[PDB]
RNA sequence: UCAUCU
């Protein structure tokens, strides 16, 4: 079950080191948190799993332990995320 | 799950 779909949001910040960050739903102004795993598209120019602090991503919610949380996070149209520059480029 | 990392 998925709680909502191609939500569009802000990521709020992410941290590379420890693998998770938030990101700011721009529908409900809600954060949500997102795991390192839940990155569908990663920067395939990068190699580590991150999204960056205040990129627009694009992404599922679902029920967590903790609260909702986003998964199959991508760029807007599913396209990859541009990552974190606590993330080098290859 | 509110981290603090080039």
């Amino acid at each position: 079950p998925v709680l909502a779909t191609k939500v569009l949001g802000t990521v709020k910040w992410f941290n590379v080191r420890n693998g998770y960050g938030f990101i700011n739903r721009n529908d409900t102004k809600e954060d949500v948190f997102v795991h390192q795993t839940a990155i569908k598209r990663n920067n395939p120019r990068k190699f580590l799993r991150s999204v960056g602090d205040g990129e627009t991503v694009e992404f599922d919610v679902v029920e967590g332990e903790k609260g909702a949380e986003a998964t199959n996070v991508t760029g807007p149209g599913g396209v990859p995320v541009k990552g974190s520059r606590y993330a080098p480029n290859r």
